[PDB]
């Protein structure tokens, strides 16, 4: 089973986005695959470092999404993060404008709520 | 990877405990291994009706504990459950009495905080 973590870092009502180095290379949430021997947290911290060069700490686990029909089975965990050698592609997008970046027709309010939505789950 | 789900169904400040058909028996939380192809949810619902015969729905993810160093790697998810629509060994124990059944004060506080502690996480590695 594969596991992926993504971080949501909010400051002044904006979310941190990075340019994806794969696919259509759109601005998306920072994250990556959890590597063998890594706790979800170590992976999150490593991914933030490699894609934004920032040092962070887990604030809370917000939303977990699992799709076992994937190949291989996939578990997706999203963390609320707080801030504490290539130049990184980074952008702070106002939460309002997130819809202009193609963000899900099912959420955006999920992150608007912040801690209020901690622990959300889906299963599909 | 081995994934385990645990259910915490609270009603009137009491937690649902089940009696283990293994080891020294003893009252513990309902849960089990997530079987291949199941979503965490499908497994939670399945374990819940095999051990308590109740129909439940997930409220929120309460706690995620992962031990990548375990053999095999372990991910343990705890769900706050809510009731919806063979005889099982079931008991509703008041939360302020869980210490009697071996639960630590730390855990009792977690369950006690309820929805307020939703989304808790902890990574555990040896050394
Ligand atoms: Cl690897």
């Amino acid at each position: 089973m594969q596991v992926r973590v993504t971080g949501i870092l909010i400051e002044d009502e904006k979310v941190l986005l990075v340019k994806q180095k794969v696919a259509n290379r759109d601005w998306s949430l920072p994250g990556g695959r959890v590597e063998n021997g890594e706790t979800l947290e170590e992976a999150m911290i490593r991914e933030m470092r490699e894609e934004t060069g920032l040092e962070v700490k887990i604030k809370k686990l917000l939303y977990v999404c699992d799709k076992p029909d994937a190949s291989p089975s996939l578990l997706h965990i999203t963390f609320l993060l707080e801030r504490i050698n290539p130049i990184h592609d980074v952008q702070m997008v106002p939460i309002n404008e997130l819809s202009y970046y193609g963000f899900s027709e099912t959420f955006i309010n999920l992150i608007s709520g912040g801690l209020a939505n901690a622990g959300s789950y889906q299963g599909l």
